[PDB]
């Protein structure tokens, strides 16, 4: 059995999916429908840049949605089979959503720039902070941001494999945990170039502003599985979905478990649908009996069908 896996925000570059528009012509098709309901050119946007203009989060999350669901499209087109479940990692969830049928493609893209709006506003700029934290276990990562909170916010974000995680929180209380994450072993706390201290508590004003926009929209069963990121769940209620994607915002991305779990119902290879190649590269570490590969070239996809 396959799955196919979303990713989210870190995978975009300026440039992505060329080569496989200029093979499908349903690429662009997709960005067009996209650009309607956005009211600009959302694949020139990809395509040109600057990086600085893609990567401002509430363009971001579009066009990585966008960029998705245009090789899942492709996929479809070509005749290839449903995968046996989904999964995505934080805005790759969304992606997930719309591929398995739970929301419209056009209510998804209006959805996830009200995100990124959300997000953007909900803590002043230089009051937040994000750090990746390599080569140290998750029970020792959190116990060094609880002895560095302080009367802030800092918490594991992101579990992405054993051995990668990425916390956030007050900008302060960052540099203390990954200070003392150093001292209890850690081989590295990297800062990100993010100032939005994504899936805490401090997120929680944009989550309530996201439930309010959620509950406009028609949500319909998935067709196939899509395991959750806040629960690692699977969910078919509109109202379960609703709310495990308003949790999500202010709650860790369980991505090691996801996995995991994966794993566990028989899943052995996972396809990477979208830009890049970074769930790809963390498979092989959570459970190395797993292969993976990106499904972003026209090689690749011709070989995977």
């Amino acid at each position: 059995q396959f799955a196919f896996v979303f990713p989210g925000q870190g995978s975009q570059t300026v440039g992505m999916l060329a080569d496989m528009a200029a093979s499908y012509p349903i690429v662009e098709e997709t960005f067009a429908e996209a650009s309607a309901a956005l009211g600009y050119d959302l694949w020139a946007l990809t395509q040109q840049g600057p990086a600085e203009e893609l990567n401002k989060t509430w363009q971001t999350q579009p066009a990585l949605l966008t960029a998705s669901v245009a090789l899942y499209r492709v996929w479809q087109q070509q005749g290839g089979k449903a995968p046996a479940m989904m999964a995505g990692h934080s805005l790759g969830e969304y992606s997930a959503l719309v591929c398995a049928g739970v929301i419209d493609f056009a209510d998804a893209v209006r959805l996830v720039e009200m995100r990124g709006k959300f997000m953007q506003e909900a803590v002043p700029e230089g009051t937040g902070a994000m750090a990746a934290i390599i080569g140290l276990d998750d029970a020792s990562i959190a116990k060094a941001c609880e002895e560095a909170a302080e009367g802030q916010v800092v918490s594991p974000v992101n579990f992405n494999s054993p051995g990668q995680v990425v916390i956030a929180g007050h900008k302060e209380a960052v540099e203390r945990a990954g200070a003392a994450c150093k001292a209890a072993g850690a081989k590295r706390a990297l800062p990100l170039p993010v100032s939005v201290p994504s899936h805490c508590a401090l997120m929680k004003p944009a989550a309530d502003k996201l439930a309010v926009e959620l509950a406009k929209i028609t949500f319909n069963a998935p067709t196939v599985p899509v395991v959750n990121n806040v629960d690692v769940k699977c969910e078919t209620n509109g109202d379960a979905i609703r709310d495990a994607l308003v949790r999500q915002l202010y709650n860790p991305v369980q991505w090691t478990k996801s996995v995991e779990y994966m794993a566990a119902q028989g899943v052995e290879h996972l396809y990477e649908v979208g830009p890049g190649k970074v769930l790809t590269g963390l498979t092989k570490r959570i459970v190395d009996t797993l292969t993976a590969s990106a499904l972003n070239e026209p090689s690749a996809m011709a070989a995977a069908l």
